[PDB]
């Protein structure tokens, strides 16, 4: 299963039916298309039947893919196939052979299905709307959490979150006109960091129960971890913290001298030196980061003195405040707009803060 990870809508029409494709896997999709632009070369299946998996053209996508024949045809047409790593289906006059690099890979789409449905909607509608929303987005990455289904001839029930917003809810939203509690916008969170307007961390109070199970399993298995040792740049793993004498999830910032280097504690968002270095399971990294990276909006940032700004964030430390996004950047952090108690911090600060 997956559990709060990064991810992406390969395809999909319905909400009843779609597939994803996860950024802890982009390494070897990544190697897929390359070491499958390797037409000299060539094959036919092992007497192609149901379920065998070669490869075939795309003549709308100009390129190559990891099939799978879902229908044998009549001859005149070749076959129905899945596109294995994205989850499209098209009908290819031939297929070839697995080329024995790529073989060994599991198909990278995972065929998914909104644990929630709004009862009582026409699929023209459903559809409609899903489709309208994938496109209302794209580009970024949405949050999934899976779980394995019942009848193994289903989809995995899965739930979605694309922005800290819940992906049925935007869902229900756009299937009915129905505006949306403005309520929704804003999102609970306590600022774990902070160190100016451009460049401050929080944790949203959302996250909370995972961040603790994340905080147990690495506890618990924490006797047992391996030492890491190829202390690359932007390697993660399991680093112990000093002050602490805990270990967290990490990646190391910038390699000292010595099996010393700064890391940057990926769900408490701070850094410091460690000597510890212990690999982190795959099922430890699966999950995004807990600790958010942001920066306010430069109509905020603007209107306020950076002097006060810092006070007042100090001042509460371990309070709640709540952050509108307004957008995501490339790099992962969120320009955002703060919130306390529900005014604006702008004007908050503006009357005795």
């Amino acid at each position: 299963s997956e559990f709060n990870s990064e991810c992406i809508i390969s395809y999909g029409n319905s909400p009843k039916s779609f597939y994803v494709q996860m950024k802890h896997n982009s390494a070897d999709l990544d190697l897929i298309v390359k070491t499958l632009q390797s037409k000299e070369k060539l094959k036919k299946l092992i007497d192609p039947t149901t379920n065998s998996n070669g490869v075939c053209y795309s003549q709308e996508d100009a390129c190559y893919y990891r099939c799978s024949i879902k229908s044998v045809l009549d001859p005149s047409q070749g076959f129905e196939v899945f596109l294995l790593d994205y989850g499209n289906t098209l009908v290819v006059p031939e297929v070839w052979q697995l080329p024995q690099e790529i073989e060994p890979i599991p198909s990278l789409a995972l065929h998914c299905q909104l644990s929630k449905i709004p009862m009582d909607v026409s699929d023209e509608k459903l559809e409609e709307a899903f489709a309208a929303l994938l496109e209302q987005h794209f580009g970024e990455l949405y949050e999934i959490t899976t779980q394995p289904n019942e009848d193994e001839t289903k989809p995995l029930i899965a739930e979605l979150r694309i922005n800290y917003k819940d992906f049925v809810q935007e869902l229900v939203s756009t299937v009915t006109g129905v505006q949306k509690p403005l309520e929704a916008e804003l999102h609970n969170c306590v600022v774990v960091q902070f160190d100016g307007p451009m460049s401050f961390y929080v944790q949203m109070e959302s996250d909370v129960p995972a961040l603790e199970q994340m905080t147990d399993k690495l506890l618990d298995a924490e006797q047992d971890l391996p030492a890491f040792s190829d202390l690359k740049e932007g390697a993660l793993c399991v680093a112990q913290f000093p002050e602490d004498e805990v270990f967290y999830r990490a990646q190391i910032r910038k390699v000292l001298d010595d099996g010393k280097c700064e890391v940057h504690f990926i769900d408490f968002g701070n850094n410091a030196v460690t000597q510890q270095f212990r690999q982190l399971p795959e099922e430890l990294a699966k999950p995004a980061r807990y600790s958010r990276h942001c920066e306010l909006d430069a109509s905020t940032i603007s209107k306020c003195d950076a002097a006060l700004l810092q006070s007042f964030i100090d001042t509460r430390f371990s309070e709640t405040f709540q952050v509108e996004i307004l957008a995501t950047k490339g790099t992962g952090t969120h320009v955002v707009r703060l919130f306390y108690q529900s005014k604006n911090i702008s004007e908050k600060l503006q009357e005795c803060q």
